[PDB]
């Protein structure tokens, strides 16, 4: 799937933002989308899609997350080359001027050693090669620390000798621009230059984030061996009310919880050992973690607690999945209840996405039935969120089949409730249909056309809402539907 | 302090143990000590004392571990190679020679790859050098691995590419010994052999074991910490009772106490990071863990709990330094205290060490009201523990001079309280003291002699009880001394 990222969708993104540079211009607007602009990003499900799958181990994320961080590294690496190969100008401004002639004397500030050849070929007056030649040195020490890594666990390249944040990458990038400008050859920086440091923060050092998911019923066998364990009961028999009680005082409570000579089977430890991967790796590898079959704001706090208790450090954002029909209608409720809570809202900080499956609702209830609880669940919860203040993110798993939610990009989105969206979404592209979309150039072109384009008016030209008979319309023959089903 | 350790007690022990098996001989056994008996043994503090020294920091700790290891191995190595040189014999057992041939024929068994211009050069009925040949390159391996371990954070040799466990590392030693006994030249198994399997059981893996000793209250400074934390109370304040009961109940608890997010001071991260490294190395490489200025049964508990709340996985037997008068005149009943706690009796299994501080003690009551008081310490606690059934082990902590405890050791072990040494003592030879006892071949023969005579003589031909008169009439005196002291 990262074949796709390599050959289509890495220098296919900085032609798409530079079209909008230009549809933009054609509207009179002066100046180019600002390149820490992420008008469209890239997460993958790769090795983090575990729901029903035991083959997805602790160890397939910790490579996952190392395998993407080497992949981007070496991209980096030949984009900078092309760039110092072109960046000979010799005017640069005075805050690379001093930091060039210190990377230049001290031969590289010996961070690498490989490129040393290099540091002896360099003439003097060209600034631009020298900030690009430290940067390399050290993407080429970023790139190889994550083999080693992945091969022994351990590396002797130190961490300061690498690209650690997405922010130490980008000062020398945002130095080299500023440079450029205050020569003002604003021209030569908006060129190869503006390319790059729009990937920097589009595709950032691990390439694509990585969605952690997981069936529902497995957190509550991993926190019913926690209550057994200690002997507070059952933690499987208790009502919701009770589970959301008993958890809020844990996350509240200052006391450790999970003990280490918990007896655990094989699907307990799978569960525990995934977070504690989730703790080791560095934060920014990592997207949100998807709880599937979702049903009320206990699943989502159970999370919040196994990942505080296993020693995750700066926890996944946890989105619930509302799956099966039963669990779309309660969904609104179960968003609302988490909202009211006085933890759960310090902890989201005024952010929350939640994920919808077509795929197993329409299993579930009718195609039809399905798709109109599923209107009605975006709605509703979109709702809820704007009257607590909350910035509600949508997460469509659609499929590449009709039923499964698939059809027409500009479609998908024209059909979904007005005001739901707001420049703020996100939507699986799955097996196939990467090649359906992002298989040729102009593919991966025309995608990111349609994405970006409908996702704009649909947020400043909503469609119509619908009328309350048809609503009550499809609300009966929903009924109906379902049960014929 | 581990140059006295290489160059007189290595060589000296199997000597000085060569002479109990003539005297043995002397009075008509017609048996040698069998190699499996510690008749004496060798720890140290060198790394792990911490009272009073913030110099000893966990890493200092972890450093003289694995230097000690790879001490021990290197002296392993060098005497392998000599037995190799020496059973040059062809006649062995079927057990031996099936081993060999497998060992032969795979070219070492895939263990070091150096040394292997040693197996292409063995020939094939020299049995003996063929098993020592591979115990050899698994040693090598051994000491590297420590090399690594210690140098940076792991190492590319495996666990089962060198020796992990004594029993592995007894496994074909002892197999060479039966193979020479079952062909009738167990004369020649006496030889060269026999030292060095006496020096596996006296010496192990490690060389030394490490006794760590922390003070009483810097135990107290973290359950304090812990329990303002956790807003539990201020375990500081509470009374003896009290501390016991809320230890205890802790001790039988299986849920974790120690929050990752608790505040600490520098002094509090020396002593859970200490913890920590004990948590890490391997079991066998520590002795006891010491606690001075020992008061109360509190203090013994509350480190079997911070043992356990660190990770210590199998955790080192508690033993409380009484170094003052009024803890050394509680100090029985602490000890009955200790006992009697059900929870406690399963932990120590029968067997209980304690410490009596020479040093200190006449600091606190001077000297003949301390050293009066010492011996009725023992002469008590003895009689506790074996009214509960547990063998008390007493550490005595002497030193050089008159005013702590020195003297003459056969007439110091003669001053000890009858029936409280039993074959079982641990005693301190500090600082200068080790030159005064190992620095020539013929002190530490003469050193081994007087300690290993006078415990022997002690447990079977005691020295006599004092009469009423004298025992009261030194209660009378103790404490004239102490007042005017």
């Amino acid at each position: 799937g990262m074949s796709y990222i390599h050959e289509t969708v890495w220098k296919g993104v900085p032609k798409f933002l530079r079209r909008v540079d230009t549809a933009l211009k054609n509207i009179g607007i002066n100046e180019r989308l600002p390149y820490n602009v992420s008008l469209i990003r890239f997460s993958s499900w790769m090795g983090g899609d575990r729901d029903g799958n035991p083959r997805v181990t602790p160890e397939v994320t910790r490579d996952v997350c190392l395998l993407a961080r080497m992949m981007a590294a070496n991209l980096y690496i030949d984009q900078i080359e092309e760039l110092m190969f072109e960046l000979s100008m010799w005017r640069c401004n005075d805050e690379l001027r001093v930091r060039a002639e210190e990377l230049h004397s001290s031969s590289g500030s010996k961070v690498t050693k490989y490129y040393i050849e290099f540091w002896k070929q360099i003439p003097p007056n060209e600034p631009y090669r020298v900030i690009l030649g430290h940067v390399r040195d050290k993407l080429y020490n970023t790139r190889e620390r994550a083999r080693h890594l992945l091969a022994s666990g351990v590396s002797e390249i130190s961490a300061e000798s690498s690209f650690t944040s997405i922010e130490e990458f980008l000062e020398p990038l945002e130095l080299c621009y500023k440079s450029l400008c205050d020569c003002g050859d604003k021209a030569i920086a908006d060129g190869s230059l503006l390319d790059l440091l729009r990937q920097v923060f589009t595709f950032g050092l691990s390439l694509v984030k990585l969605d952690i998911r997981q069936e529902s019923e497995r957190h509550t066998d991993v926190i019913d061996a926690i209550t057994t364990h200690l002997g507070i009961g059952s933690y499987r028999e208790w009502s919701e009310d009770k589970r959301q009680e008993w958890l809020l005082s844990e996350l509240r409570g200052k006391r450790p919880l999970l003990p280490p000579d918990l007896p655990q089977t094989e699907e307990i430890a799978d569960v525990i050992g995934a977070f504690h991967v989730l703790a080791e790796l560095p934060p920014d590898s990592f997207g949100p973690y998807i709880i599937s079959m979702a049903t009320a704001p206990s699943d989502v706090l159970a999370v919040e607690l196994l990942q505080r208790e296993c020693g995750v450090r700066q926890p996944l954002p946890v989105v619930p999945l509302f799956e099966r029909l039963a669990d779309l209608q309660s969904a609104p409720a179960s968003v609302e209840r988490l909202f009211s809570v006085d933890w759960y809202m310090d902890r989201i900080k005024g952010k929350q996405q939640v994920m919808v499956g077509y795929s197993d609702s329409g299993k579930d209830a009718g195609r039809l039935s399905a798709a109109w609880q599923l209107y009605r669940a975006q709605e509703e919860m979109a709702q809820v969120a704007k009257r607590y203040g909350v910035k509600l993110t949508l997460f469509h798993g659609r499929g590449g089949t009709v039923g499964r939610g698939g059809g027409p990009t500009h479609l998908a989105i024209l059909s979904q409730p007005p005001d739901t969206i707001n420049g703020s979404i996100r939507v699986t592209v799955q097996g196939e249909v990467i090649e359906f979309c992002f298989g040729e150039e102009h593919l991966c072109f025309q995608t990111l056309q349609r994405f970006t384009a409908a996702t704009l008016e649909h947020g400043m030209h909503p469609p119509v809402s619908p009328k309350p008979e048809w609503r009550k319309l499809m609300d009966e023959m929903a009924v109906v539907a379902t049960e014929e089903y």
